[PDB]
């Protein structure tokens, strides 16, 4: 691979999926698409269906114990994983997305983003054999307490989230990076359905604008997500602005 | 529209996105793709870029107050929303996905799934003007405490999650529907890297298999996600099996 864009922290992500075409949604579009075109991110897919040997390329199998659903067939899925691990060489963490995994949050994104290589296994049907989790999976992660039709959308979600930490992908040490909700944002026009832009944001006063933003982030976190505040050791400035917002609310 | 598949609870989802092609990942593939082909789910996209009038089809705009990023331009985005609301007719809830929203979980999926119509607004850049949230958005939701490059992956995630509640989409009142983590699942072969299938699952004993599954779901929820247990009023059978697992662990 070749190019002028600095790629020191380039990330390689192997994906195991029965529907690799879904991943076009992050490789061909927007910020992630530009990351792939510039060689900051590489996403390489293996499809268990390509590791089958029967005439009908069977990728599901019946569960021991009955139950109404099927599981991913072990041999095609294991073979695909083994191919991806041989392509990745040494140091690739293998991740299984599922609702039984560790719950993803921005700190866990930045933990995962420290890996130069990841392999993401996407389950379909009722999931994968437990012994493959034991033998082939390093870590299990969830995007949230909800059930989807498969692990592709979780895997794409985790790719997108980690990609933002690759230097050069963005045009990061964000606002949510403070552990607070973002402040309100305003653009043209100055008046919209009779709602005006806060005068401070037109003031050109860079410090009063920084303070107002931080005070709105503290107020919104307190009102919407108060448990996120308990996670934080507020700065002296943060304590003061939060107290000011709570007095204005009351 | 026409077809033989029962579609009484068919869902219509309007999407506002600068990258509608991403939505091919759910409309053309798997369970969601079959839902769309069978007229159980309809996903219809509007792109703000199509509502621009300048020669360069501008969709971003500068934030009042400075800051390094841009915001979605109001006029194209507002026009797109208005078009989607006129297509949807009466009763469409408009949703904005963001990290400042209510945190999605399976109960909130089933709440959202009660709407026959939804419009999902996908933000890009530093987000949308606050006054559009006030004037055009009914509810703000998050998929999780992490930051992505835009609201498309959240919107697809929410589509997929709600789609599962549409009758006929699946081939539901699940296991996670108990509020518990799933039990281990096993398929062929009977022995894998010297790990055997639990004999109970080969026993053909339907009640002992149901009990073992439920006991593993309780043990795994207790060990991995103990706060999920505090949410539940366990059945007498559940209390007994949980106590049994906790004694075996100790
Ligand atoms: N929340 C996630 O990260 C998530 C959600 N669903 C996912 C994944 C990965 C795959 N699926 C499908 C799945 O696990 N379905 C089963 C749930 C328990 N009962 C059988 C169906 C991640
Ligand atoms: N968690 C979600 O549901 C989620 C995450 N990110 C999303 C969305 C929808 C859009 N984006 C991008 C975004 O909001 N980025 C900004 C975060 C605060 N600072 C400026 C960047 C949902």
């Amino acid at each position: 691979s070749s190019g002028l864009v600095p790629r020191g922290s380039h990330m390689w992500i192997g994906v195991i999926s029965l529907f690799p075409e879904m991943f076009k949604a992050i490789t061909e579009f927007g910020v992630t698409g530009r990351a792939v075109k510039h060689n900051l991110l590489k996403v390489e897919c293996w499809n268990p269906r390509d590791f089958t040997f029967d005439k009908h390329k069977t990728v599901d199998d019946r569960p021991y114990g009955g139950g109404p659903g099927m599981l991913m067939m072990v041999q095609p899925l294991r073979d695909a994983i083994h191919t991806a691990k041989a392509a990745a060489g040494e140091g690739a963490k293998v991740i299984y997305l599922s609702p039984q995994g560790r719950k993803l949050d921005q700190g866990g994104v930045t933990e995962l983003a420290q890996n130069q290589k990841l392999i993401l296994v996407c389950g379909r049907y009722e999931g994968i054999d437990e012994r493959l989790i034991q033998t082939e999976i390093d870590e299990e992660w969830s995007i949230g307490d909800y059930v989807l039709t498969g692990g592709e959308l979780p895997a794409m979600t985790l790719i997108d989230a980690v990609a933002r930490f690759i230097p050069g992908v963005l045009g990061e040490e964000d606002s949510f990076a403070d552990g607070l909700l973002d402040c309100p944002h305003y653009t043209r026009p100055e008046v919209l359905e009779g709602l005006t832009v806060p005068p401070v944001l037109m003031s050109g006063h860079h410090e009063e604008i920084r303070k107002w933003r931080l005070k709105q982030s503290l107020q919104r976190t307190w009102l919407r997500r108060p448990e996120l505040l308990e996670g934080l050791a507020l700065t002296d400035e943060q304590r003061k602005l939060l107290k000011e917002a709570q007095a204005e609310h009351n």
